[PDB]
This record gives structure tokens, sequence and C-alpha cells, in this order.
């Protein structure tokens, strides 16, 4: 049976800050950035929250589709760690704003950045379990890092999931998984972040090995070269996907380091693209590599991708699926890059008052108005295109307007 | 294809609260709780969380069965709106210390009090797609409510899924669901809860009637009286429950008001009595209402139950199955009323500094060290019964002790 994503869009944010300007203010070397390959981040502005970035995301997809079509979205899963509520689910303010059936269930997910692929499964579930034929799910992975720092970037990644999955075929039962409980990070705080980078490297590269292997022994003959024409992986910075890749080519393949590094340019740099310009979005980071990966590799014959998704705390999923060069015709006409490439270029100026701006909007506001002239420019950017924008909290109701 | 819970376990307290002296104490009129159908509270110590008593809950489930089939639980989903972390899912130390395998994917799962049936659906369907025949999940309900005071309570329910559904028997396609959003109540602050009571009420009554409409488009000829020998709902107290009852008799069956209370006490009061023990438990509720009314109710032959679920915020489903005799027996052997029982009784000093006592592990909590012996008394109560408490936290990192 045939099950995948129909459809993905990306939004990166409206603003965006150049590493090298947070380098050289921070009294840093120019050399770190790029040995970690990070280039740019998204940033999010005050009147924009996890509600708006995931709205702005699945817009173009809902905007395509008949009013049937529409109608057939019975589930709404929204995977974030960027919550907004203990109880409420962002998922009941996105059905609102894209206008979706009452008809539908509802909820958010949360297992840190493991959560979109989680969510993605749980969808796929729908579609096989055959409860209700025609059905189709709408999962949107959404994150801020509402303030490690040059890392943590802002974006939402929403994904329509149906029986005709003109994106990215699932191949069905090809799953493993792994976790198990330690302390590499946690967000134990609103609006705050806690972690151990050493430990949270330790348990990454432990996790790609073990989820692959499960995925093996369950997928006779699979090979880690052969079988896969790209790779794609949750990126909390490129350098760490490139030493992960190397991990696994050595220990699978016995692979020499000039091996090594022509494999990573091949298979693993097109996915790489769309992540160094918006940062780690957390739980939506792997379906942007996913975009990147089709926008950049070569797909003139069906390709397949392998697919390995983390969450610190720990747990993680390795999959896999196929695009065909139909599928990448289609990609290609969401336009991400342009999109990347027309959001507003931040000063360090501007990057600090937006952080000293940002306690306005914490975790827990029972009432705030924002006002959208904080940054006269970045406006420009954003009046005229359709976007939804947080207005305003009142008695912590949210509400948003498009702008 | 055959699907459903294979296995219920419940956690109800340490420790309880009489209503009556709440009342006295509080100057209320005592025919208010009567009136509401409130007795007894669940009250959580401050050496107990939501992972404690999920552990707790789930523990029975997990000592019964073979090592085979303990392996076979590759999938861990708890539910619940009083989380500890923005990332990290209670269900990773819930596999630590019910030893479960580490190929197991693990996320908690939010939409207020629905949370628990949306965990459950996801099973059921992850079941139901054979993407992996023999695999079970384990979906466990578990809140607390650390401080609308008198009806909070704390438990956790933890359900077996798989395709040898011992307990209830999932009709399969047989769901209606319903929601919108609305600020009915919400959780914007840690330990904390807002909303009106008024506009709480009309939306319960409002998703009881269109999510039961949902269903009955998709089941021809289903009858609201006659097909169902008896209802479960979520609960948040039981005045509310036989309300919403009253409302649907009177509109589908145009039922007068003696006919409409024998109905409620024949197919809804069974319900309500573990309900009325506990009070709220949120996500769990419906689950527990399920246990009671298979343990009260008369399952001499086999029985279809109607089952509605709602969340604030909002998100509701009404849904059902079937329990046989053999199911019944088997739940009984559980000795839930007898655990309920046993719990120690709160006089309201007791009550009043284990309140004082909570701020000490809220949300966010850093470091903290029980001590066990606060109350000797209810101390007495769980040494020695096999049972999880929280030990200490250290650097956000929780440790849980078996005692």
């Amino acid at each position: 049976q045939q099950v995948g994503i129909e459809a993905l869009s990306v939004y990166g944010g409206a603003a965006q800050l150049e590493l090298r300007k947070l380098a050289q203010a921070r009294q840093l070397d120019i050399s770190r950035f790029d040995n970690l390959m990070m280039k740019e981040k998204a940033v999010s502005l005050p009147y924009e929250d996890p509600v708006s970035y995931a709205v702005n995301a699945a817009k173009p997809i809902i905007d395509r589709l008949s009013d049937a079509d529409k109608q057939r979205i019975e589930m709404v899963i929204t995977c974030s760690e960027s919550g907004i509520d203990f109880g409420k689910s962002m998922s009941t303010y996105i059905q609102e704003y894209l206008g979706l059936s009452r008809n539908c269930r509802m909820f958010e997910l949360k297992q840190a950045c493991y959560s979109g692929t989680a969510g993605l499964q749980m969808a796929i579930n729908l579609i096989l379990s055959q409860t209700f034929p025609g059905a189709k799910a709408l999962v949107i992975a959404t994150d801020i890092s509402r303030f490690a720092e040059p890392s943590s970037g802002a974006g939402a990644v929403a994904l329509l999931v149906s029986d005709t999955p003109h994106i990215f075929q699932i191949d069905v039962g090809c799953n493993g998984y792994y976790g198990y409980e330690v302390m590499d990070t946690c967000r134990p705080n609103p609006d705050s972040e806690a972690g151990d980078a050493d430990l949270s490297l330790l348990s990454y590269l432990d996790c790609c090995e073990n989820a692959y292997r499960h995925y093996q022994n369950r997928v006779e003959g699979v090979d880690y070269r052969e079988s896969f024409d790209y790779l794609s992986f949750h990126t909390p910075f490129g350098g760490m996907v490139k030493g992960a890749h190397r991990n696994m080519m050595r220990r699978l393949k016995r692979a020499k380091p000039a091996e090594i590094e022509a494999d990573f340019q091949r298979r693993v740099m097109p996915g790489l693209v769309y992540c160094q310009q918006v940062g780690n979005i957390m739980g939506a980071t792997l379906f942007l590599s996913l975009a990147s990966t089709i926008d950049n590799g070569d797909f003139s014959t069906p390709r397949r991708i392998g697919m390995f998704s983390y969450g610190s705390g720990c747990c993680s999923e390795f999959y896999s699926g196929v695009v065909t060069p139909e599928g990448a015709a289609i990609a290609a006409q969401q336009g991400i890059s342009a999109q990347l490439a027309d959001r507003y270029s931040l000063s360090m100026e501007e990057y600090e008052q937006l952080l000293y701006h940002s306690s306005a909007v914490a975790f827990g506001t029972r009432n705030v108005t924002l006002d959208y002239q904080l940054f006269p420019g970045v406006w420009k950017k954003i009046a005229g295109k359709g976007r939804l924008v947080l207005k305003a909290i009142k008695e912590f109701h949210r509400k948003y307007e498009w702008v």
C-alpha cells in the first residue's frame, strides 16, 4: 500500500543573522562557525510565535487544496518543544486560522527533536490503518529559540500525509528506533535550555548507530552506501552531521578518509544547504534537510533517501523513502531558496534589541499588545505577503492577524 | 481485524481527602459536594510526580508479561497535561524504571483531557497498520493537580494495547470527533490553571452532541439508548456527566425526566463509582470510568460501551468497544476497589501542610532532596508495597526509588 508526504512547505523566518557578525562582535575566531558549518540563523520577531510559524509553513499546502480535499484533513499534529500552554495544543489555533474542519483530531507531540518524526509516523499509521479511507493528516513541526545561541534557529515545516504521496513515498515497515533515558539536553524551565555538548554528541552517535542497526535487522541485505542515494539527518549544526556520517562509514564500511569525504559531499551535503541558512530548528530540522536534499540533489531518476531522526533525552529513528523526478519538480516550485534569500538581514545592534524585546512575549504572558513597527524595515518585508503574525495576548488567549 | 486493550491498571494515589472535611472547614454547605457527586480526591505527596504515578499504574501490567511479550512493547506514549520539561517526555523515565526495550518509540502527547484517548487511538492505529505484527503499545495517562481545588485529583491509568484485546475489544472505525479553538480552560503557567466554568460546560455539551453525531453518520442505524449497554465519560465531576447525559437523552430520544434518571442509574452511574473516589484526574479520567463501568456493571453476557472523551481548548471523540465476561473477570482481579479503600485518609491539617510543602517540587526545580518522613503515617501505607517514589532532583535529573 502507498503512503507518504503528499506536500511539503517550509517557513524559515522573516529575518536572519549572519553568524560572522556574531563571531566578530562576540570576540571569537571566524574559523569557528566555518569549521562547524554554520552560516546564518533564522530569528523570530516578538510578534511571531510557534503558532504563527506553523500556519505560515502550512498555508501554501492548504491554498492549493480543493474544498473537498481540505475537508479530508482529519488529524492535525503539532510537533514542538516550544509549547505555549501545559494542556492546550497549538493545533487548535492552527485549525482556526487555516479554516480546517471541526471533525478533526487535534493534539501536540513532544520528545525534543524527535517530535516531528513521531508525528509523521503516527500520520502514516492513520493512512495505513485504513480506518478512514481518504483521510489525510497535517503534521507540522515548529520551534523557536527565544532567549547554543549561535546554533539555535526558528522555523517550521508542514507535511500533508496521505495515500497519494506526490513528494516522498515511504518505505513501509522500514523503520529502526532506539532510545534510553539520558541527560544530554533538556528544557526544564520556560524560554531556556540545559545540557552537556559532549554527552549530546555521544548520545547522538550511539543512537545513529543503533537505530540503523535495528533498521538493518528488519530490512534484509540493506547497505549503508549502496541502498541510499542521499542521507538526511537531524542537524544541530553541519559539523556534527559530518562527524556522524564519518563514524558510520568507518564502522560499517571500513572506508578511508578520502572516500568518506567524497561520499559526504555527494550524499549528505545537499541536505545541509538550507540547514545552514536557518540554524537548528529542532523537530523540524530533519524535514528541512529532506527538502534541501530534494532541491539540491539529483532526481533525474527516482532516488532513495535514508532519514535519521534524533531527540535529546533521548529517542531516535532511522527510516527511508523515495522521491521521483515528478516529486522533485513539484518541490522546486515551492521556491525555498528564494524565500530564504528574501529574509531581512539583521545587524548586530538590531539583533541585541530583538533579544531585549523578547521578554514581553515570554511563556506565561497573560496580556500583551504587540508593536509591529519595532523594526520598520523588517515590517516592509512582511506587509502584503499574506503572513500570519501574533497581534496580542488577552487573558492568555492568543490573537493572530493576516498581514 | 482485532485490536484493543489487552490489560488495564490503575493508580489512585497513596492518600486522599474526604471532601466533606473541606466543605466544613471552607465554610461551604455540605449539600454542595453531594449535589455535584464529589466524595473524595486523591492527593499527591511531594515525593510523587507524574512519572512515579505512571510507573505505579503500569507496573502490574509489566509484572505479568513474559520476557518475550515485554520485549514486544515498541511504543510508549505518555498522555498528560502535568509535564515536567518542555522537550523531554516522561516516557524516557518510564521506560527506564519498568525495564522496557531500547528499541522503542517514546513521546508525550498533550491536548488537555483528550490526551489519553488520542494516545489510545495512535496505539490502535499502530496495531492496525500491520507495520510490525506482534508489536504492542503501552499508553499511560497520568496527571496530578499540584496547587477547582475540590474537584482536582491525581491518578494514572495504564493501557497495554495489542491484537489480543483481553479487556476491551475496539469497534474499529467507529469514531466521531469534534473540536475548535475556545478558551474554556487552559494552563498558561506552571502548577496552575485558568478558565470559565460556564464556558467549560457549554463546550463540553456542544462536543458531546457533535462528536456523537459524527459517529452516528459513520455507524449506520446506531441508537443512543439501544446500541450502548453502558456509557463512560470524561468526568470533571459526576453532576456534570449527569447533566450531559440528561441533555443527550432529551434531544436524541425525547425522553421524560423519570425515564432519563432510570437510564442514568443503569448505564452511567457504574462508571462514576471510582471517579468519585479520585476526583478529576484529567486525561486519565475516561479510562478510570471505563474500569469503573467494568467492575460495577453487569457483564454476564458481552456488552457494548460508548466512550466520550473531551479536552478543554478544545477537542473530543466518541467511540466504542465490547467487554466479555472473561474480560470483566480478569479486570476484577486487579482489585481497584480495595486499592482505593487502603489509601491513607488525610485530615484537614495534614492536607494544608501538604499544599504548603508542594512548592519544593514545583515545575522548574533544579535540585531537591525529598524527606519521606514528612508524614510518617502516610509512609507506613507505602513502605514494603513495591511503589516507585521520587527520591530527588539533581541538576534537573529526576531520580526515583522502589520502596
